[PDB]
């Protein structure tokens, strides 16, 4: 199984999940910072990012892991609230500059191509404060953010994620409030926060072409999360078409109107505005672009950027009692085939990314596509001797072949998560994704491979599997 000459093997990482350093050298807080701080059990056992992997005191040591694995590339991100501790240019932050410049150089010194993720889970508190991506202000703080970056990166980083995830944080933060600001408004914030955040990816890609692509001439896109979806009962035409319309509602909902025409899908529209209309709304709950912003946000990517971890089935289940939220909305219900095996919400099914690689394909115009996140966690104790996992790792590598191979799909790179151990959001460092052991009890965060690591280096030297 010989991959593409060429193929992009990589890994990735966050800035809050491992970089610590939380408030070092001026360095303004995150909603992260605050979010943890305040605990409550919203985190296991109250745990924070305040040191996590230590990568902004250790990125030697980082180094060192991108080298043994031999990576081609590495992604990383930028943190906000790092650089700009306010948010905005009127203060920048120099050590910031200086620590991801020295990244950026030992890269590429090291021959690896940078993937520089803009935005990850993690606004400056003070821009949350002005409203986050429920107010409209957020969007011009953005595009300047991302100037700012382009100007200060991107004479030597061409390839950029905007904004990681924008799906998965509208319903985390802005809808559930599992993620800071912390406030549930089911039906409501996600619809709200999505409609900002897609204005914003597209107002950053206007900057990016009009002011640096002639000179940089890097490529741009946003990551979107993607969980494959198959109906429950697989000869039931309403589980048919329940499953498409909830790959609809996660995925297309950003990927339409940002790769496609500007606009969401007909079905996610009429769906929204029909619940709405039901609840005594006098306009429905997605909020509507304009026709300047359809034009605006219409064909504002470069490449198909997503991150897949796992498939669902899915079963129909009508909003009869008309109740408010975005399951209720798309009408749908979720859960796991009983014979898949599972680390948390990570359900081991392999072929999902074959399936979802043909969809993108057939979806969006035979995109050229990065794979931006892909792993499995172990749970504690977790094993260095993670023979069952990396065995999980070997048959997704054998989809991705398929997928290349067989429905040849323009999978360009693949970019497992992650390098380290690190702060997996709620479930702090009770989730172990890492190709390299943390321990986060010794001062020192020392790295130790897993045996993943050594089997991923494997693939990667020889281009491919056995
Ligand atoms: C990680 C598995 C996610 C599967 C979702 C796929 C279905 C897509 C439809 C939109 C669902 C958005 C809400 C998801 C979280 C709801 C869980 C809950 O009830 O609290
Ligand atoms: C508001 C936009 C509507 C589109 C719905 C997007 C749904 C994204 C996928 C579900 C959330 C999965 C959360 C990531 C994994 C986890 O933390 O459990
Ligand atoms: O949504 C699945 C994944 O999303 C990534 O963006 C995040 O860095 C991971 O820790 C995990 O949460």
């Amino acid at each position: 199984m010989a991959f593409p000459a060429g193929f992009g093997w990589a890994a990735a990482t966050a800035a809050y999940q491992v970089e610590g350093g939380w408030d070092a050298d001026g360095k303004g807080p995150c909603v992260w910072d605050t979010f943890t701080h305040q605990g409550g059990e919203r985190v296991f056992k109250n745990q924070t990012g305040d040191v996590a992997c230590g990568s902004y005191t250790l990125w030697e040591e980082d180094l060192k892991c991108i080298k043994q694995l031999g990576l081609t590339h590495y992604r990383f991100s930028l943190s906000w609230s790092r650089l700009l501790p306010d948010g905005t240019t009127g203060f920048i932050n120099q050590k910031g500059i200086d620590y991801y410049n020295k990244i950026i150089d030992d890269l590429l010194k090291n021959g690896v191509t940078p993937i520089v993720t803009l935005y990850h889970f993690d606004l400056p508190q003070t821009l949350e404060d002005q409203g986050g991506w429920l107010s409209e202000a957020i969007i011009e703080s953005f595009d300047k953010y991302a100037q700012f970056c382009f100007s200060t990166f991107g004479d030597r980083v061409k390839q950029w994620i905007t904004i990681n995830e924008a799906n998965v944080l509208s319903v985390m933060s802005y809808d559930l409030g599992m993620f800071p600001p912390g406030i549930p408004h089911f039906g409501t914030g996600g619809y709200q926060a999505a409609h900002n955040l897609i204005k914003a990816h597209a107002r950053s890609w206007h900057s990016y072409d009009s002011l640096f692509r002639k000179k940089q001439k890097g490529m741009v896109s946003l990551s979107l999360f993607a969980v494959w979806l198959e109906p429950a009962d697989p000869n039931s035409v309403s589980d048919q078409e329940a499953a498409k319309r909830a790959i609809t509602f996660h995925l297309d909902l950003f990927a339409k109107p940002i790769f496609i025409d500007g606009d969401y899908p007909e079905v996610v529209k009429s769906q929204i505005a029909s619940m709405s209309q039901k609840q005594g709304y006098p306009s429905s709950r997605l909020p509507e672009f304009t026709e300047e912003e359809k034009k605006m946000i219409k064909g504002t990517a470069d490449f198909f950027a997503v991150q897949y971890y796992t498939t669902r089935l899915i079963k129909y289940q009508e909003n009869k009692k008309g109740e408010l939220g975005i399951l209720q909305d798309a009408e749908i219900e979720f859960f796991p085939d009983p014979s898949w095996k599972n680390v948390d919400w990570i359900y081991v099914v392999p072929w999902g990314v074959c399936k979802l690689l043909k969809y993108i394909k057939d979806t969006y115009n035979n995109p050229v596509i990065y794979i931006t996140e892909n792993g499995f966690p172990q749970s504690d104790p977790a094993p260095l001797d993670d023979t069952q996992r990396w065995e999980y790792f070997r048959q997704t590598f054998q989809e991705l072949f398929k997928a290349i191979q067989l429905d040849k799909v323009n999978l360009q790179v693949y970019c497992a998560w992650s390098l380290l151990d690190n702060f997996e959001w709620n479930q702090g460092y009770s989730s172990r994704f890492g190709l390299f052991h943390v321990d986060f009890e010794d001062p020192a965060r020392p790295r130790v491979p897993y045996t993943s690591a050594k089997e991923y280096a494997k693939i990667i030297r020889n281009n491919g599997l056995e």
